[PDB]
């Protein structure tokens, strides 16, 4: 069974948990802050592009039979048109910027999405692709207030369908049962050797929003200090670590790549409450020089979401920074990553027979598996990987074996 | 057709006890959750949780339920809140007595609700079995702030280890569940317009709603979750108990003074450091034109609010500025029900205009008397159905006494001509 | 020939546009260019920049130059120096409108300098539209204050973004070339020796001047680039107009008060810790005897002026004390013209003295007709020829209407009889 | 036409002379009362104060009898009263020569007599000297004092020689210095040696001051602190580093505080009691700076700003520095081109550049290799009275062929990044790269330098490599020159052999002596 979760899941839209937090949170001004650039979004202003995004989105044509796509390195407008999909309950398809055009028209095959958001970085290389996939019908600049050379940008394009006279608080984001519509097929390249895309729900997304809630395991920092964003925005882990940031507002800081020093200067210079980041950077933390010569003293909170390395490298970087017991991930997924750390709520767990496939109880081995709304729903348009991935009736085949660690201790050990 | 500010918070579906509930184990780990700024006593957010929840079986076991009426009679004070939370985990109705009542009074009171269970203090207790000797109904007293039974009075803690053990987990408790419209949480009396004893029905879901107030950057109070804000209004009356248990959901240090006495007011918002308070006008003059109240040390105060009778003549402008405070807003029209609604129309909350002369429904800058329509609003009078209907009329609508005009739409707040 | 002071930065020989242009170029970097006091709006120094520069190409590329003449009619307004600066850029005339006139005044005052491009505010709109129905030579309003088009009528972002686009940069835009003497820079009607409506010319050269006495640091608020100056006074109005232009060359934070009344000055005052004002005598009798103005916290004004008729004896006294300022100095002659010239004789103003009845210049400590002669002085009226020959003379020097002396060679400021 | 032009000014630069620059900040910053400050005496000049002195000077020199057709010289270690009679030149147009003060008898003649002065200006300390040598020249007519205020044994100091001309109404404010074309005006006539080796007199006009002037304005490169605070003078002012960065100080109205010498710790403690917000500084104590004990046991927490504006060792002392300070990075340029240096930091305004051919001498375009050479009016002018050495350094119009070799970013980038800092070194049989193409591009296991060019055969130059490795890992030549044969492709890879060594070689932090490596790769052709 695992936590009863303190904050209770929203039941509705995860766009209108979203649609509702940017509303409340408007007051912030200090919503996203680029890191190198130094350019600010305003959390008033997230609010009122992504509105007048859904409202376009929706009268230019678009609904959940479509599917959406946003191709850009991380860059503060990015969540601009993501939310707005969530609003509508269109999918969202995110690419990862830097693919070769060889496995980006790969990618694009598996959703196939009709409308592309992206960067004035990317721009050149989508327009390059695009010209080898017939139903990429249009492509919108998230990053920009000019068009460039007749390709489209928010702005341009939202005040085409919304007018001087527009207001958020009066827009309403559309509902639907958010766990069978999509909200993210985020494709992955794990197992086997296909890409596969995987499909997120609504439910999954305000679940890992609880999770962001809960005050012992997620992010518990105060509503306006500012926390520190690195991970690949078009990634799941990136992605999902990133987005919960809202319904909490907080100032978020963000960096565009993981690469070398200025991630300290970077986390000194803005005050950084809590950083969440992959063991890489963990690796960078714990045993790398003069990573104390810049004033790190701001740090309340760390967290790793990937693949964590023995309790060693963790130690070396709780005791360096002087932090709360650097408590994290062991199992994360191909989906919604962290579920059973230091079970989650939403997220169920057993232990049957290898052999059988019987539920056991307490103490004894068998195969360990996972069942949660939070898990993917399968993966998009291959009814293949789909039933191979997660079984009869919604457990997970993790692929351990293990056991029960008791009633009065459910945990999680495992055997092998 | 006034409509108000669209909430930011989405009200909680739920019984206004499943919430609390909720918030309660989510803000266990604050440890200094309420303090007796007299005695120095303190309870913890984990402690009301635990004791909140043993407490809501014990009831359960001992046999009430929704047809049930329990009360508690207590002056401020910490272990309040105990025995009031655990009713709405039930959905028991809770009449709240005042602990000044004379026996006179008291026994008036108690004739509305009739409940069989009474809570109460332990300075109120001889008063309270000075009245049960007068009423058959009243089956039995529990005193809430002892560890120890009085003379046969049975204490929570003896009431609650009857029923339950020491492995007992409010991690593992549910609060009933029923319909938060149609269930009463709350049966608080008061005496108006008239002067007779009439006792006001509140719904669970008029508490989510003055939640969902509390939560509002713009209106309820925005500071950090776990700074201290000091509450003071009386616990049995509606503004110092919806104020107070608002604090909750939100998981904030509350200190608790028992009476509004002089000063020691200065001495506790000092000594404590008080991000924000809610008084009634009497401390707000007080605060403004009382002298050396600036030699206490006041600089930790972000936020003030009162919701009575505010003294609208500039009482307010004053306190605002000797106490280099973020401009003091509140008041603009509260009521008998769950006070404050339209401040500085409020979320879930309506208002209208219509003429006493027909009853229509105004459009904008139109006079004619003005009153409140909210699910918030008191769902009546309780075993009398007369002035129910006359309090709210045949939709809804509760006529509150005044002539003001809807400010137009582009201005979607209040002004209203004479009071 | 009473001189006035050296000037101690030499007054910029070029258009005043490129002055302007390479303020904002230098001052980029300032993110808090200008504040609404009220709303909190804030616009940066580079984006006026850019705004300006595009505004300016765009009005070139959409036909205009100095023929025409254009118009702003806005209350005060972080936008509204985008459009202005652009025509200062391109050497077209603006026309300035007081945001409050009636529509019988407001033609009245349109007609003067016959304007076939508005800008105007949000607020102005309704207003103006309601006038452009009235004249045949107003071809086209654009709307400063706001991202979208509003029921037809067209914005500064549309009208730049048809003209210029994504990669457009304004380090590589340059302001037209004339000489700043000839060419007008502003025409704001004023209603001044009598009731009639006279539009009044302003140079180029005046404004490049006024920009010399703002450096001044016995003078113009000697203050660091980099702190925050409020600007309070009427921005269609010249008095309001120059006080606030000038602070640009200077790079001083503008936080701006739409209006005067009430405590609102002083809290603004306060919440953002004002180093100078520079205030009319209304509020400086507010200043002075007001009561619990104390009650805010003004602890941060280290300048203090007025220039709209100053005589308050002694009122500035009254303030000079109460707000432990450094004596607050100023007035001692306003004009028609760039207000200010003569302050506690200025640099490049010329004062005489003369005679009642010759008309011949006097020495030292000698009674007479006092005016002036500068480069900084109107170039006359706009479409009348009559008043301009009667307010400056044969030779330049404009009859001020008093008379009084020279305080010597040895004290050459002025004391007047 | 294809050129790199550079940023565009932030200030455009002040038409007129440089002397009335001077003048009208002089006269605006009069308030200022700290102007400049002995950190050594403690005593101390105020701005108007200079301004007094300088106009007197202006006019004394000018009754006096001199004019642009003569040239004052002033010997003197750095001291406050330096700017009076500098600046006075300046108003004037009379032509200055800044003398270094530790020259000795031998070298300060052959100086001297470049610029052939009539007017010497000179300290106390210097007097001495200056006398001595006066005894061996005779266009050498008067002597100053300058910072005493009596004569001395008949030397007229600058105060009675001021008083001589002016009374005690003088007002500066009143004085109008002289007009002129800033740009044909000689201002300065500074010497430096080095190159050919030889003593030759450096023109600097009034423009490469004002232009100098507008650098320091600009607020994204010179030092952008505040009119009336604290900044540090260190550098010589005998020197043009030390001059103009100081010179410059002044249209900005700062609060100099002086040093007289850059040696040991005093520099902690004055930057410290006097609260300094900027400084500007030589290499030596950028060193010092980064890597040298318990600097940090006296309170540097007063800067702000910090330039470097001379041989800049940018191996990683920069970074240190900018990192012990916390200091908003000091980033500095690359020119050196001996006149008025900085020109193109981290192209500066009124400074273009472009890169050329090795062998034609057309403007190239972007990514391409070729000569570096700038063009400015910042630039040195030419020499004094030699036609021989001006036509050299500056070709036909105006550009300076640095020697160096690289290429511009682009156009949409205009910044020049340069492959090999020198052209006398990489020859081949049709040109190749040395130390920077491949060297720093190869380092498997990393093998520590090595291009030359042996002489051999008479068909062409011989490339070759000196690699040395570090923890005894075994190379052999054969190995080397197939890692980078493939590199580079053509032929390049080293022709001989990978000859290996013991260290590199030797010279000032980095420079290798080219020659060195070619006499070392003869008696390393023979053994195993």
């Amino acid at each position: 069974n695992g936590d009863r979760p303190r904050d209770l899941v929203f039941p509705g839209t995860a766009g209108l948990q979203l649609y509702q937090s940017l509303y409340k949170y408007s007051y912030i001004t200090d919503g996203i802050i680029d890191a190198h650039t130094n350019e600010v979004i305003s959390y008033a202003q997230i609010f009122e592009t992504s509105c007048r995004l859904a409202v376009s989105l929706e009268k230019y044509g678009l609904d959940h039979n479509n599917v959406v796509a946003i191709c850009s390195e991380n860059n503060i407008h990015f969540f601009g048109p993501l939310i707005a999909a969530l609003y509508q309950g269109i999918p969202m398809a995110t690419s990862n910027d830097m693919y070769t055009e060889r496995e980006m028209i790969g990618h694009l095959n598996i959703s196939k999405p009709c409308l592309m958001f992206c960067s004035k970085k990317s721009l050149p290389f989508i327009l390059k692709v695009q010209k080898h996939l017939d139903f990429l019908k249009k492509v919108i600049v998230i990053d920009s207030m000019y068009d460039i050379n007749g390709v489209e940008c928010v702005f341009s394009f939202v005040s085409r369908y919304t007018d001087h006279a527009f207001d958020p608080v009066k827009f309403n984001p559309k509902e639907f049962d958010p766990l069978e519509r999509t909200a993210l097929i985020m494709t992955s390249s794990g197992t086997t050797g296909l890409p596969k895309g995987v499909v997120i729900s609504h439910r999954s997304i305000t679940i890992r929003f609880v999770h962001s809630s809960d005050p012992i395991y997620g992010t518990r920092i105060a509503p306006d200090t500012s926390i520190l964003a690195i991970a690949p925005f078009h990634h799941a882990f990136g992605l999902f670590t990133a987005l919960a940031y809202f319904p909490v507002g907080l100032k978020i800081v963000m960096v565009k790549k993981f690469e070398g020093e200025f991630f300290l200067k970077t986390i000194q210079n803005y005050k950084i409450a809590s950083i969440v980041v992959p063991p890489p950077i963990m690796v960078y933390l714990a045993k790398s020089p003069l990573v104390d010569e810049y004033n790190l003293s701001s740090l309340t909170e760390i967290a790793c979401g990937g693949s964590p390395l023995g309790r060693d490298i963790a130690d070396k970087v709780a005791k360096r920074l002087k932090v709360h017991g650097i408590l994290q991930g062991y199992g994360l997924t191909e989906t919604c990553s962290a579920l059973i750390l230091s079970p989650m709520p939403y997220v169920q767990v057993k232990v049957i027979d290898i052999n059988t496939g019987k539920a056991l109880g307490p103490r004894e081995k068998g195969e360990i598996c996972f069942k949660s709304q939070m898990l993917m729903k399968g993966y998009h348009n291959n009814p293949q990987a789909t039933r191979d991935a997660l079984d009869k009736d919604g457990w997970l085949h993790t692929g351990d074996l293990g056991y029960y660690d008791e009633d009065r201790f459910i945990y999680v050990v495992d055997r092998l």
